[PDB]
């Protein structure tokens, strides 16, 4: 067999009482011969279950902390009130249980969940915490898309990790990772190195998630067969997008369709990206992350000409704007790259080049390294706003994530959004230039449980590149 079977997260629907029980517990995985790596998982030794929720239905998620240290649980992509998201203002202490009441009110999507612990988000995600949120609505159900979970509707969580000599997860929040992020030399696909999936002939639906702390990926097929993007971060697109290459940022989700009709086996590969620290082996060349082997069986699934009603971007005439300036300390930034170059070689650079030595507060937004006690502003609920997030005077990649909403990108790093990226998204690329998004917060977030907006390169977020804001 050699290629191990791609693990499928257990589907988890709400019980009769309308509740979902999540147990954040310790475990272990086997990735290197000899030693077993100590890991953390939700309802298991690594990653988590796929919570399937129906639009309109209420649910109370009961997160119990079976870990030696405190953790939190962000429902990434959920249009919910701040009083239900749980971040640094809703800490789940060891041995205790935290409840999150959610009333699903958003299109059918592949959303996800992960810890959002103050200054430890990168560490806890690297440790193996994470999981999926499958939202179903009426409009999507009518479509002839693959629906058989784990057979033709398959989740693909792509994460990179690095192990030490003692077979432990080598996580660091040091001078290097504060600048370029935590990258590894091992490529996990649902926690498995190069898995294999047996799919029926016809159409294969892959719910992709870039669960890397800092690594951006560029998905493609081994034989050059196109990938049909049908869904983005917060819902299906208006119509599918035919692509040969699909770049995916940290915390992004792309639902794609692949033609398995010919029955030929092929690989889902990741192409080397132009990002600092990410060009080292095994990522220096095209890397197969998932082997697809078509079975003799078939499905009646088809690629629809039109998916769902995609509203037009409203012309927000005199809406409030917000300038969010991401900032990095050059003195620390330079030391990080010098240390990266020394430890990993010149290849690390990927062909590239008000202060303090406060590495834990080196990265900021609008001059401030995340102050939980001071939200930047208050937004009126149900109003449109035009937010510009800038990354000038800094060459790093910043996938900007915004809590409690799904937005439409107006400008992505200068140029307009790509075909697939013009739908509903909660993450926007900010790399060396400025981006503009059209946001609207339909749910409140008080000072006590405020929303956040941060860079999804977890190490930048843990070193201060995060801001909070209220909605009322
Ligand atoms: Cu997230
Ligand atoms: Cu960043």
């Amino acid at each position: 067999a050699e290629h191990p079977t791609l693990p499928i997260p257990a589907l988890l629907t709400p019980d009769a009482a309308g509740k979902i029980a999540l147990n954040v517990q310790t475990g272990s995985m086997k990735w290197k011969a000899g030693m077993q790596t100590p890991t953390w998982g939700i309802n298991g030794p690594l990653l988590g279950p796929a919570m399937r929720l129906q639009r309109g239905k209420d649910v109370a998620i009961n997160v119990t902390n079976a870990l030696p240290e405190a953790t939190t649980m962000h429902w990434h992509g959920m249009e919910i009130p701040g009083t239900s998201d749980g971040g640094p203002q809703a800490v789940i202490e060891p041995g205790k249980m935290w409840t999150a009441e959610i009333k699903v009110d958003q299109p059918a999507t592949t959303a996800w969940f992960h810890p959002h612990t103050h200054g430890l988000t990168g560490r806890q995600v690297a440790m193996g915490l994470g999981g999926l949120i499958i939202i179903d609505d009426e409009e999507s159900t009518k479509l002839p898309l693959p629906k058989e979970w784990g057979v033709d509707d398959v989740p693909v969580i792509l994460q990179d990790k690095r192990l030490d000599a003692k077979g432990h997860i080598d996580y660091q929040l040091d001078i290097i990772t504060a600048a370029v992020g935590w990258f590894g030399d091992m490529m996990l696909t649902n926690g498995t190195v190069y898995p294999q999936h047996l799919a029926p002939r016809g159409w294969l639906r892959l719910r992709f998630l870039n669960g890397c702390n800092a690594r951006s990926l560029n998905l493609a097929t081994s034989d050059g067969r196109p990938l049909y993007v049908v869904g983005s971060d917060g819902g299906l697109l208006g119509e599918p997008v035919k692509l040969t290459e699909l770049p995916i940022l940290m915390g992004e989700r792309f639902e794609v369709l692949v033609d398995t009709r010919d029955g030929k086996a092929f690989d889902i590969i990741t192409l080397p990206v132009k990002q600092m620290g990410m060009t080292l082996p095994p990522f220096d060349r095209a890397l197969p992350v998932l082997h697809i082997q078509p079975t003799l069986k078939s499905n009646e699934a088809k690629l629809p000409d039109a998916l769902v009603n995609m509203p037009a971007v409203p012309a927000a005439d005199n809406v409030k704007t917000r300038w969010l300036q991401l900032m990095m300390d050059p003195q620390l930034d330079m030391m990080g790259m010098q240390m990266m170059m020394q430890r990993y070689g010149m290849a690390s650079m990927a062909g590239m080049d008000s202060a303090g030595y406060d590495f834990m507060h080196g990265n900021k937004i609008n001059g401030i390294a995340f102050d939980m006690a001071k939200p930047m502003f208050d937004v009126k609920r149900g109003t449109y706003e035009k937010w510009t997030i800038s990354g000038e005077g800094d060459m790093m990649l910043h996938p900007f994530h915004i809590h409690g909403t799904q937005f439409r990108i107006l400008s992505e790093n200068g140029k307009p959004p790509a075909a697939h990226r013009s739908g509903w998204k909660d993450t926007v690329r900010v790399e060396g230039w400025r981006s503009e998004v059209l946001v609207k917060f339909d749910h409140e977030a008080p000072k006590e449980r405020a929303y956040m907006a941060h860079c999804h390169l977890l190490e930048h977020e843990d070193t201060g590149m995060m801001m909070s804001f209220t909605v009322s």
